[PDB]
């Protein structure tokens, strides 16, 4: 036979092929063989140990077979003489651990390489094991070789990463989709002591789950990053993955490339590239605030991205969720933040009352609608705080103290979700200049619906209806009149936060203060003119108080960009104006009651919350739900809220009168028994206060989901917007602010 001193390969680079494999007694070593058979341009093996493992008369044959069974079982990749050595006999490379030093060293061949000793090793010394002498010698120039990109090109067959930390979450796919060994006992064997919330994966086939990734396909923004894995994503997805793993099983400190670096095991010169690769896109997803996040805090030169993304300055306007949100990220980027807020405390429609004994009590938000990836939930981890999934069970209790019967409950429930059904037949064909009011189109159904049917429903039934039409005012923030018909749902076209909703026991008012630790927060400094003209952006406050910075950050309430409060120059555009006024400032309040004893525990029994009938229309929304306040049952402070036309209604009464309304409708409700006087109270004004002026957003008639994108919309690079009207997908809550805050953290630190 004719032998061949070079690789099979034409033009790889390596001039003088050696065999890594050593493993037939004929091995052509570094001379003559057969064929030279090409895994990288570092990386081959002679014929004579190719048919070593292949051919059925050879020594290594039983252990080719066995594996090749193995590796065709558990995955999609086919067996190879190739596959097998990259996957079985390659050496590993690993890294001295000695930090001035750092350097690429080749281990013998029978060393298995372990986390342990990726965390160990130093140049010369025996692994799982002197001086420093062997540091200096250089590294094996086909290290070098692996940082260029026709390196990659040149590499045969994608790496496939042993023992994963995200291998447990992953076990419905075949492994090496998504970048996994199939040979590997570990991977084809909740993880335990993860959080339950967070389910960072996709299961196969799956979707409608908020914040849930494919772990075997690549997003478009990954992909405009990382380009060169279009055709095999492969590699990227083991890393991706393997770094989400690792975030969520210790989410309390900042995952760094040296963290992640014991936990990529593969054989062979490409897990040099694995490693250069897991530290891109460590930093991209920190910048995306997909990892890194939360409450998380570091201190100087602890700074989550590298020194490049430092080089701004940026004034945040508003230290509610979004503004909070977008300074902790920034600051933990390394960039220079300065936070301007009108009022005299931090929190913005985040505020909590701590006087009432033994509870926290939300003046504004403390409920999480769905935790599984919520970032509330991450962070509620991160402090090691307690959230309380609500029961299902609750009562509608009627004036007189009667209880409606569940039935009659779920009963006009399916008749209110019904014309809900008619309002989404009726809305399909129709364009925005076409809209008409939800609660209009509502009444029109219901008045047809009872005339071609001829039903006759019990005053109850009709008052139970005109409870289930108050929820929806409730979740809306306003009357149905003045909510779109077309796109009061819009939202729910994307996928929403899965899992529990929780009443945040200890309140909101925690995770606010912890993201706001530390940082330059200037209060009672609101800001009334932006202008953003020069090579700075100028702002000063109502006293004359510049602030100068690259980029500013707006994340006032959308009723505060409906008036103009701040002035912009140049100003805002028309088209940005006419979205901020198709969005309706919704407005809920909310009334809190401390009692001596608990005294609705014997009628209750235990339900989270209570609700109650309206007596008629013109009082519907008026304390329609009262809430436990304690999900221990020791203390007594009962929440109720104010939606819909009622709000009108307690704006011309003072707190007495409120207060009156209240426990004239509980003693009502209680009709039977007597009820306590309270020994405190509150009564929110969220509607009068000067810098908030509502509670949350909806798509008023004949607007589109579409403006809380054109809302989030950047101007010239230098001008970002933030907060809960900016999230097209999670509009309204806490989350959907804070989430707003991070993504234009991200939009920042990208420039
Ligand atoms: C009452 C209430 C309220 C008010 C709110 C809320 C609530 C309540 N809650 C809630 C809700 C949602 C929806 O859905 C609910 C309801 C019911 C149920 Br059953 C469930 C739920 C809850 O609970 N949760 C949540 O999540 N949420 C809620 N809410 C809402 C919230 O709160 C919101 O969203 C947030 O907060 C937002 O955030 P942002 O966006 O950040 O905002 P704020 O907070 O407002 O902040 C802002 C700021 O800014 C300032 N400013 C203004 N202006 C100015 C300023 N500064 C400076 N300068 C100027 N000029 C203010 O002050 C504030 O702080
Ligand atoms: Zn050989
Ligand atoms: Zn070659
Ligand atoms: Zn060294």
């Amino acid at each position: 036979e004719k032998k061949y001193r070079k690789c099979e390969k034409a033009g790889c680079t390596a001039t003088c092929p050696v065999c890594f494999a050593s493993a037939s007694e004929r091995c052509a070593k570094n001379g003559y063989t057969s064929r030279w058979y090409h895994l990288s341009c570092g990386e081959h093996f002679c014929n004579e140990c190719f048919d070593h493992y292949y051919r059925s008369h050879k020594d290594g044959y039983d252990k080719y077979t066995t594996w090749k069974k193995i590796w065709t079982s558990n995955g999609k990749t086919e067996p190879s003489p190739k596959a097998f050595m990259a996957d079985q006999q390659l050496p590993y490379w690993v890294q001295c651990t000695k930090p001035e030093c750092r350097k690429w060293r080749q281990l013998t061949k029978e060393i298995q390489l372990t986390p342990q000793i990726a965390k160990t090793y130093r140049c010369g010394m025996k692994p799982n094991t002197e001086t420093s002498d062997h540091c200096s010698l250089p590294e094996d120039l086909r290290v070098l070789e692996v940082s260029n990109h026709w390196w990659y090109s040149m590499l045969i067959l994608p790496p496939l990463l042993k023992d994963s930390v995200a291998a447990p979450l992953l076990s419905a796919y075949y492994p090496d989709c998504v970048g996994m060994s199939p040979s590997c006992t570990s991977t084809n064997r909740h993880v335990p002591g993860m959080n339950r919330y967070f389910q960072p994966f996709y299961q196969p086939n799956e979707c409608g789950k908020a914040l849930c990734v494919r772990p075997d396909v690549m997003e478009l923004d990954e992909l405009y990053e990382f380009p060169e894995y279009s055709r095999d994503p492969t590699m990227y997805l083991a890393l991706r993955n393997l770094i989400l793993a690792l975030w969520y099983t210790n989410c309390k400190e900042a995952l760094t490339p040296q963290k992640c670096i014991p936990h990529i095991i593969v054989r062979g010169l490409v897990r040099i590239r694995c490693v250069q690769e897991v530290e891109r896109i460590l930093y991209f997803m920190t910048r995306k605030g997909l990892i890194n996040t939360g409450v998380l805090s570091v201190g100087a030169d602890q700074y989550l991205l590298p020194k490049d993304y430092h080089n701004k300055s940026v004034i945040i306007i508003g230290a509610g969720p979004a503004g909070l949100a977008a300074a902790r990220q920034l600051h933990n980027f390394g960039i220079k933040v300065t936070v301007l807020e009108a009022k005299d405390r931090i929190g913005g429609r985040v505020w909590d009352d701590k006087s009432f004994k033994g509870v926290t009590v939300g003046r504004g938000a403390q409920i999480v609608n769905g935790c599984i990836n919520n970032p509330v939930a991450l962070m509620c981890e991160q402090l090691g705080i307690s959230m309380h999934k609500f029961g299902e069970r609750c009562d509608l209790i009627q004036e007189g103290g009667r209880i409606t019967d569940p039935t009659i409950d779920k009963r006009m429930d399916f008749h209110f979700n019904a014309l809900l059904d008619v309002v989404s037949e009726w809305r399909k064909d129709k364009t925005q200049l076409q809209d008409v009011p939800l609660g209009e189109k509502i009444e029109e159904i219901y008045k047809a619906f009872i005339k071609e049917s001829g039903i006759q429903f019990s005053e109850l039934e009709g008052q139970v209806l005109q409870f289930h039409l108050s929820n929806l005012e409730y979740a809306c923030g306003s009357n149905l009149h003045q909510v779109s018909a077309r796109s009061w749902d819009h939202n729910e076209f994307f996928a929403q936060f899965a899992g529990d909703h929780t009443l945040l026991t200890p309140g909101y008012s925690v995770i606010i203060e912890k993201l706001a630790e530390g940082l330059d927060i200037q209060l009672k400094s609101p800001v009334q003119c932006i202008d953003y003209s020069g090579d700075e952006v100028q702002v000063t406050t109502t006293d004359g108080t510049g602030y100068s910075a690259q980029k500013v950050l707006v994340t006032v309430p959308l009723a505060l960009l409906q008036k103009g409060a701040i002035q912009f120059n140049p100003p805002l555009s028309e088209k940005k104006m006419k979205a901020i006024n198709s969005l309706g400032a919704g407005i809920i309040e909310k009334i809190a009651l401390q009692f001596p004893y608990r005294f609705w525990d014997s009628k209750v029994q235990g339900a989270d919350f209570f609700g109650h009938v309206p007596p008629s229309a013109s009082k519907r929304g008026l304390f329609a739900v009262f809430y436990d306040m304690d999900p221990q049952k020791k203390h007594s402070v009962l929440m109720s809220v104010i939606a819909g036309e009622a709000v009108a209604s307690v704006r011309t009464l003072d707190d007495k009168q409120v207060l009156q309304q209240c426990m004239a409708t509980l003693r009502e409700l209680f009709k039977e028994q007597e009820v306590p006087d309270p020994t405190k109270y509150f009564v929110t004004r969220w509607s009068t206060d000067p810098w908030i002026q509502m509670a949350y957003s909806f798509v008023k008639t004949g607007g589109s989901g579409e403006a809380y994108d054109i809302i989030a919309e950047d101007i010239q690079g230098t001008v970002f917007f933030a907060g809960e009207a900016t999230n097209r997908h999670f509009p309204q809550t806490v989350t959907g602010a804070y989430l707003s805050g991070v993504r234009e953290a991200s939009k920042i630190a990208a420039f």
